[PDB]
């Protein structure tokens, strides 16, 4: 069963049950057309790096919505395990309330479509996908289990894609808002390389 | 032809001609055993984001070498084109001298083995790979063409993997050195969750 | 992927992580050679009929051990979800403590080997298997999700198999301990049919 | 040739000759639409557990008919052998007159469609199937040859499915009519768990 | 599954349980090596032409034994049905005691091997086979269901094959013991033909 | 090339050149619709058992024609050899003039169609087929080469079929015209079995 | 099944029963090693051109024996028909006695190996083969049915082939013994073409 | 690639360039419809037997035209070699002028269609075909290289085939015009065999 | 993937980005319809024989244009490398301004289509192709890496094909404009050959 | 049958009959090891461009032999046609006596091995191959039929290869003996490119 997630192609469609504001709702990738989506997998509810990452994105959710960007998290756990996790206090590795949908990939179909399913473990690694508003996949970040992801880096990449979507100039290594960009032409490129070093 | 690059498996072997310090030398993935390796692809010599990524890394090479980590870059261009690029002043979108190897992948074999090859274009996307001292692939970062990578994020990741190798603990979202870590078990985990609240 | 569970054949081998007396232990089907095992699947932790069944068997576990019979339960949930379920009080649909291993079938491999995996739902139906001490599968009970199983019936079947294992006489409809049995021979059968009605 | 019998799918269609009230009649699964059906296989006419199961059910037929439920039995024997069996006094391991149909499966087609056929023996094992009024298969009970089934368990099951059809609630372990039921959702479920404790 | 029965080839091997003198004995084709065997199939116990054929051969069995010839009958019925049939008085279409083995072919393998099986009915047609003391198949007689076979004709054939086995002669149309035979060569044949005419 | 001759299915169609009344005529199985047909193969013209069988049937043809039955013979010999044999005196092993058609099967298509062809010998064995007036195969008699068939047995068989065709009673072993028949149902079978025999 | 007759390749091996001076003898191709063999097929015994050819050859058999050549005729007809045809006076289209073996090919395998079999007719055409003392096929003459072959032409060819075997020189169009030959080289060819011709 | 030359079937179609009276003309098999055609292959231009045959035929071409027959020779040689061979004096192994078309088969397809191609030699053997006015193949003569063909035999055959076409009677062995023929039926065959012969 | 380049067949279609007069233009084979095209591959920008060949043709380009002939060069290098090569002074192995299109074949499709690709090296050998105004491929010249091509020879060939295109003549060895030509038929050819000698 | 001729791999092995010094000799590619070999195919003997190419090379053979080079010619014509052409005066389009071997490829195996065979015409096109002393193919020149090759260009090519073989410098476009060469590295390439040209 092959990974269908390819950069510059439509992100593999998905649909399933998620926990949104304490309730079970059906959620579809297509529900986010018009916005940038940060769609990310994490291994297991009731473990360790996993609460911290969901909390880090949830706590800073306004930074994303402020740039027309939603966030959705997902693991192979059921919607009932998600809801129990949410209902466990952060003190006991629970999540406590949260502002980001927790999608359920019980059948493992979505994980396989995104190429993050670990056949020997029965869950995903840490895979994060940045999908733009046309539904096109733009970025893929895959981390071995031990190492969590970074909201700042994710923020930077979304802003970079939105910028380059708007202007057609390109974003140099380390680019942040306000940084120099490059006209992607053999002559126009010299406005950047000549100006700075 | 399919990507052989899988997290927690040995990175796909490669060898080829690289420009090292103005000279052609035969470089092998295995020459880096014993050290961490940031192995990264970029589209085309004499383009745009491309020099700025190589420069960014090369110019900060010591922040990697000071943590037992090397950096190698790669494109489908020939070694002759790499050298001419290096021999082009930075002011014209050249690299000027550079301390990180430029590996050449004319046959596209390496790009295909790493699953970064773009069939419709004849070059790669922005693909970065973090390979540990034991040769195991730990992190995969893939960017669509317009958006460059970040030396700082790469550094944070390398540091995180080195930490969790050493202490067998796990790094939460956004972990930078000095940040709180977690002990991977339902019991001992609570010394972090009763501490962050 | 075909069901390997066939009556009068060795029960499909399994191994995985279970929660035994609050801890993660590796458990193997073979660990129960010498005893009758009641091995049963249930859909999801943090649901409804599922706690009641585990509780019904756990509370009456001594009735099984007293006849050389162990009980193991299993669902597609992780060992971390199991342990959280156990650590949720029975008042909130939790299990509270329990004396029966909760096996984890995260990869779905065991469920598929036993032919209880629901491809569209991502979990099992209510399947119960009675495996004797030689490791041979003797009985299969499969219930659609809404309807729970019965400890009394399970008790009856185990006793019936143990009896018939010992004596070679056969167990008539409705048989319980102390009931009439039948010599499985065209002549010897008449000691039963002649004697009663 | 594989079993077509799947829980929550329409029971595999069958038809054939049955002895009904001393006569040969053509019986179809579809003749039972509108009623629940206990459809059960047994090994061989003129054997042992076999008459006692048929008698047990037939003699208690009204406990099923009083709840809109029929009972049909089946073996690989011919209709001529079924009738001769019925025409054998119970005192000789016959059935004497019987009110439940004996379906004949000489071609083994039905036994194979239900996955109860024993290739090495040329007859079935003890297989029982509970099919609802809409024709959907709800319960599968398979016994190795020495051990008979239970009318009481069958009755409890039929009653349970009829209840959960009507009230869309779910039946806990051991549910007999009049027992507490559960409302299937993480909220309303607690009116049973805060009640049983 | 195709007929393995070929004239002048060794008769297809067979074995199974038979009722020999009211007892269940295991019977193999090879047990009859050294004697001629009349091996015949009939459709169903407790039917019509069927008892009369077994009886006809059973009553005249010494005529066969006195020429080193055995007789075995076979149907798809179980050995248990065979025995009940034997224990049924002839006046009710039973067989009463019988000296011919009744072989059971529940699995339908023997019938398929002898190409006498009816897929649409689930039992055999009227097939009879004459197998010599070397186990070579010599004669195949197949009748549609409603016409019974002939003991007289069967005897004549056995005698003729025994005859042509012992002598360098062939048996003309209608040959019975005592009749003119032919020497099978162009010269010797004329001692028969000139004489006859 | 496998045999198309199945009992109670239409007899494999055939056509070819037959010697009739000294002349070559085209002859077709369908020419015999409305009549019963005894169609039989024999090995080789100018052999031994062969002419006696053709003569036995020819000389007694009226016993067949007076019961709406024809007889046709066939071997792999050419029509010219057939004729040459017919023009050989009976005393030299010829047929002399003959009243039954001799069909020619040089290509072996017909023999192969009837499963009577010997691949190792290049001619048929002794195969006789009884085809009713509706063209349905009713009976197959196959003899190894050394033993001729019987006109008396063939007559009995033809009469038996004609009779069950007409009366829908069935024929017991050894049934000759005027013998007791049986009504084919489990109740009317007692007319024949009680005191009647 | 394809033809194996290839010029300058070994003639396809054959064996079978033949009529040699009124007797049935097994005959092998390898029996003629050392001698030249004219090997011809004819359509059918008891027909037309076919007798005249065999006689035409058989009468002049001496001219072949005085040049180390043997002859064998073959048809699809049985040995028994062959013998009958010989014992038929020439005046009635028979052969009368004959020195030329008549080989029998009932199975058709020999005709098929020699590419002379007529699938639609069931016998061969007029096919003649010239085989040298070392068993290599040297000549193939195939005639449509209506036209017979020539003893003289066959004699010319056998001689031509014998001459070129010895002298290693080549035979021009229309070569009969004593005629002028040609030396097979572009120098020694002028001896024939120039001054002489 | 297999031979398509089949007697009594249409001669395989052909076309190509030929040398007809010093000129290059496309030539088709269908060009000879209405006339008999002797069509022969020869190994090579500028060799040995090959010129004598073409001359042998070409000189006597009249005897073929006075019986409605044409002739065409063919080799694997190019038209340019054909023409050069014609413009080579007969005294130097040339043909000198010639009335017989020399067909060219450079591609070898025609030789392969006629089964005369020698795979190991790269040219044909001595193969001759007689084709009637309706384009049906009537005769195939194949010679090994060293032996040439006979104008007289070819003439006998063309006449024989023309006679049997008209009169519908058959030609005995060694038939030249005016000779006694045979009527193709077992009655009218006695006119030839009896009293006359 | 096999070479599609066949002489006298239409040249394999191609398109891609080329540097035409310092700009990136999209170029198709079909753009040259109506003119002759010299289409040539060279191994690598910034190498050795490579600049000299492009220069040689570039400098003498009017000699081609003045005969309705274009020239295009192609390597596996990117259009960006092409432009930098053009912008590199000839004194450092660059091309300086160039009037010949430089076509880019990054995907290797065009090179594979023209069978000039080296799988082991990742670039082409020295392949040159002459394509006429109808787009038919007329000439293929392939050189191993170390030997350069000849503008003079290339011109002679283009002129010769143009010549033989316009006139019913062929060009002998070494032909240049002005030289003797040959009339390609057996008669007319002699005006050339008798004259020359 | 695909072409085996690959540049810088060993030249497809070949062997056959060649006309040498008026006589037929067996000739093998390996006979030329140690020498460079110009091996070239031409369409057809007795055509037009063909003799001029053979004559041009033959008459200037010493220019090849004085540089350790041989020349061999080959077409699909037979060795007898080769000879006949050699014995044709140059004034009639013949070769007259000749000093280069004329190889014969009647079976086309050699032409096919070299990818020069025209399936539609049955002869080759104008294909020339330059094989070094180590038997490695160095150069392939293929011309459509109307244009002859050049002895001067072939000489240049042979000299170029001999020179790079010897000096390990590379040959620029139009290199003739005594012209400037280039050292094949990115630094020593400046010796040739600066002021040197
Ligand atoms: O350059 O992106
Ligand atoms: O009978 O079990
Ligand atoms: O008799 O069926
Ligand atoms: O003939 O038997
Ligand atoms: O020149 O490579
Ligand atoms: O011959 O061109």
């Amino acid at each position: 069963h092959l990974s269908k997630a390819k950069i510059s192609k439509p992100a593999p469609y998905w649909e399933g049950t998620a926990v949104i504001d304490g309730e079970f709702k059906e959620l579809k990738l297509t529900d986010y057309r018009g916005k940038y989506l940060v769609f990310f997998f994490y291994p297991l509810d009731f473990t360790f790096v996993c609460p911290t990452e969901i909390i880090a994105f949830g706590d800073r959710l306004e930074e994303f919505r402020s740039i027309n960007t939603e966030v959705v998290a997902c693991s192979v756990d059921s919607q009932f395990t998600h809801l129990a996790w949410i209902n466990t206090p952060r003190r006991q590795g629970g999540l406590g309330p949260i502002r980001i949908p927790l999608l359920s990939d019980l059948t493992h179909q979505i994980s396989k479509d995104y190429g993050v399913y670990l056949e020997d473990s029965g869950h995903t690694l840490r895979g994060l996908f940045i999908i733009d508003d046309k539904g096109i996949l733009r970025q893929i970040t895959l981390n071995d289990l031990p190492v969590g992801r970074s909201v700042d880096e994710t923020l930077r990449l979304v802003q970079a894609f939105q910028y380059t979507d708007k202007h057609g100039e390109v974003c140099p290594a380390g680019w942040k808002p306000g940084s120099e960009t490059i006209i992607p032409d053999p002559a126009g490129k010299l406005k950047y390389f000549d100006k700075l070093n």
